[PDB]
């Protein structure tokens, strides 16, 4: 699909992953390059719409969020959306598969 204006930057280093407009299911699989029994194939939904990115955790294993100014990944309340502003981070495990949000054209 087309550019959605956001990219995910792995905090451990490596290629950025571009997001398209609309909903993208994330978890294990080729999109993020994750092969790991600890991460569901249906771990979270990212949605790009109206110039914003939000995440909804959809599995029993949580997602985590760190606002750009803060220092700690916090587990998100399940099955509710959280906006991810550019510079914020989220992760699929508490200390692994962490991504910073970047805004692009």
């Amino acid at each position: 699909t087309m550019s959605g204006g956001f990219e995910l930057q792995p905090r451990d280093g490596g290629p950025r992953v571009a997001l398209a407009p609309g909903e993208t299911v994330i978890g294990r699989g080729p999109l993020l390059g994750i092969t790991d029994k600890r991460v569901s194939r249906r771990h979270a939904i990212l949605e790009v719409a109206g110039g914003q990115l939000r995440i909804k955790p959809i599995h029993t294993n949580p997602c985590f969020y760190q606002s750009s100014e803060k220092s700690q990944l916090l587990p998100l309340k399940p099955n509710l959306w959280c906006y991810l502003n550019p510079g914020d981070s989220f992760s699929l495990l508490v200390d692994k598969y962490i991504f910073r949000i970047l805004s692009i054209p």
